[PDB]
């Protein structure tokens, strides 16, 4: 099968996520065939640096034959059994046991899904059921943020703050509210980041008092907003959000679907930013994307609420899927026992953050260079001196991302934010290779900017 | 690693779908370890007949080493790449091509998910986006049925008609409405099933006219209601539903998550019942449950509408997952090339339906014996003569289901409906084994009914 034949069949038969089908079919899809470590090969034999780890999820890198062996052996013994008929199976029990050891104290119970989107729907039903068991049936509104991403179910798209998702499906659904994101570069006016952190967090208080605290169930946030452009909030933000939630008896929910399983150098983003959520959602790096699996980690107080309520009429055919559970077990055992998470905290994370700032800080149309552990970003700007963004935010990002893609480097644009989230196993040498290619692409970018 | 230790760790750490955690933890979870053909083994070494094919999904049976090999090979070459960055990969392209050959003509385009629940959410967003592209932004209400099941996302639970799901989450969401289900035994009054089929279908028209047709986007149904108790509608129902949809310019959606990939002896339930939906949802049997994967099959009309609209701001990280796609490809290739679906239509389906009626018709507390292909059911009743159901629908079903489970037979109760959906590869001899155990369980059931007044 040629590149041509794969493109024609893709065009004729496959509808892609978050894509304009007509424009993709006219352009021709890029066909990825093989992965190894931090590298991909396409159908034309291009070797590509995957600076996005599939979709911020291939945390141990490509080529784990041990994961394929764990999948094969589980699929041969018991490919599926359901967790609905008062039934369980070894793989889901062993994974649940291992996950309780790497999650913080008070996170003993896990509910399994197929995806981050399903984890978020589960978390919404759980937080509403929790407040019904407490005898507060009005306490149902969840608060999220503009430019937050919580997946693509009806519930997750509603809780997310992407207007472009709201406009497709009549979203958000009721009992959903949104506050502004803690994007210092745009909203931080004449304030330091730390001052801005407190102002941005107090938008949650303003929103709670406008709705009424007795109607507010939860505040939900990514510790770092991922799909929104790696928006790293100031150090003062999360402690103030937490204070506000505790003051108004609002559950605090971390969406750990990106940050989870080592991306920040801690096991979870909320540990890096110093807040204690009541629940958190995970997927992606839970299996390093080798198989679909998600989870909701339920803290003791919410777990006791759900259990005291009797039947929880929620769950998926493939909840606790044995093969997915065996793969997630191999992945979490590798992250811990091979020191991959520890390595992000004390070796590759500090190296990446230093080298990312050394590489990009000098460019005249780059600003707000930021990141932690192995997630990093910057913003393309029209005038750095005035902190002026390009108009039609996203047009210049597209141009830069296409230069990267043409030069066999995967880094993505969210608007005019450029983001990177490579495999956590990336070597220092591979960080320097990636940065040399990105640096040359940015010199091409600046020259092309001036040329128009 | 003992039964004991697995039960303690499950109790301490695992929250199960659709379960009362406190009551499960006190009872102890039954630990399933091994599967082969139609059989399971538990941690105590019980050999069990799986009359439910996992959860109506393990259509080719347990023990396909070829599927494990396809998974292993794909996971070694390219375990994951996303379909978001103007990117694709061979496994999803090959699966999409094979799926177009086994779907009806005019279903060329497939959107991939991880689950039937995500397929249903995708279908809701697609139906609403379609009507926006047509310039009809109020055409947004989807109609389902009481006792319909459309999964467990907020969207799917809303569209489904399980009040026990609606009461947890403040559901349904807006633009969801429900009509009564075509359950002849309960609602069919003085009528033949065929007459009742027309009346039950016309409840859709009455509901469309009550809401206003310009506000109605779609009618969605399972060809056979699965989780609701294998409610098999009369032959007249689906053609009338389709007429009503066409009359009022309402999209017709089949939820094929159970019926799909051969359960009825056709590839899809809507083919057996003789209706042409505009879209249908699939999962379960798509991979025979060997890996999580769902899909929405989009007909030409809706595909043209979605494509004319430009960006579809919808999809999942694991949409088109390569390993799941390679396994789904092996499963659909086996269903077609090994004659498994054809064998349901021609051989095992007719045998099961005949033997199911022969076995269960004689019992004084069994009525409405029904089924098609390899899905079958009956209803436990208080008084057969008067067609009276037990009060507290579900209590007598629980008793019967527990007798089955205690006798190493998995058949489920939905309320007082007993349901069976075994692997499609079940032999005639395995059908007779399953029915002999179920028949003895029903004699025990009747005796303990009478004993306990
Ligand atoms: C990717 C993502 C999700 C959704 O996960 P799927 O597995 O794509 O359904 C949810 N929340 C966040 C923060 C994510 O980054
Ligand atoms: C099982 C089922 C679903 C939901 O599928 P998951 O894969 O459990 O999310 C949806 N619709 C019908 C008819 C089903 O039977």
């Amino acid at each position: 099968r040629t590149t041509s034949q794969w493109r024609e069949l893709d065009a004729a038969h496959h509808l892609h996520p978050f894509t304009d089908t007509a424009s993709l079919n006219q352009a021709g899809a890029r066909v990825m065939t093989r992965g190894e470590g931090v590298y991909l090969w396409d159908s034309e034999g291009n070797k590509i640096i995957d600076g996005m780890a599939g979709l911020c999820c291939v945390n141990v890198g490509y080529g784990r034959k041990d994961f394929a062996e764990a999948a094969r052996r589980q699929m041969e013994e018991l490919p599926f059994y359901n967790t609905f008929f008062k039934t369980t199976h070894p793989a889901v029990v062993e994974l649940s046991s291992l996950l309780a050891e790497v999650t913080p104290a008070g996170f003993d119970r896990v509910f399994y899904t197929n995806s981050g989107s399903e984890s978020v729907d589960t978390m919404i039903r759980m937080v509403r059921r929790y407040w019904d068991v407490q005898g507060k049936p009005e306490k149902k509104t969840l608060i999220g943020r503009w430019n937050g991403y919580h997946g693509s179910t009806i519930g997750g798209a509603s809780l997310g703050g992407m207007k472009y998702m709201h406009e497709q499906g009549d979203l958000p659904i009721p009992g959903m509210a949104h506050i502004e994101q803690p994007w210092w570069y745009k909203h931080g006016k004449d304030m330091t980041p730390d001052e801005f952190g407190v102002v941005a967090a107090r938008w949650l208080e303003e929103k709670i008092l406008e709705i009424g605290a007795d109607k507010v169930a939860a505040f939900v946030g990514e510790p770092i907003q991922g799909a929104g452009g790696v928006i790293v909030p100031p150090a003062t933000y999360w402690p103030e959000i937490e204070r506000i939630c505790r003051k108004y008896d609002v559950l605090l929910v971390a969406d750990e679907v990106i940050c989870g399983f080592g991306r920040t150098g801690e096991w979870f983003g909320h540990q890096h930013f110093g807040f204690q959520p009541d629940l958190f959602t995970a997927a992606k790096g839970l299996s390093s994307g080798y198989l679909p699996i998600g989870a909701v980690f339920v803290g003791k107080r919410v777990a006791e609420g759900l259990i005291a309520g009797g039947d929880f009429n929620h769950g998926f055919t493939y909840s606790g899927h044995p093969v997915c559970a065996a793969v997630a077990h191999a992945n979490v055992a590798a992250l811990r026992d091979e020191g991959i998470v520890q390595r992000v905290k004390d070796d590759i994370g500090p190296y990446m953050q230093k080298r990312w700032r050394e590489t990009f800080s000098r460019f005249e149309h780059v600003d707000d260079v930021r990141g932690v552990g192995m997630v990093q970003a910057f913003t393309l700007v029209k005038n750095k001196a005035k902190r002026e963004l390009f108009p039609d935010f996203g047009e210049i990002g597209t141009l830069c991302r296409d230069i990267f893609f043409r030069n066999n480097l995967i880094m993505r644009a969210c608007g005019d934010h450029i983001v990177s989230a490579p495999p956590l196993v990336m070597t220092r040498a591979e960080v320097d290779e990636m940065l040399a290619v990105a640096e040359r692409c940015l010199e091409e970018f600046e020259q092309t900017l001036k040329a128009r």
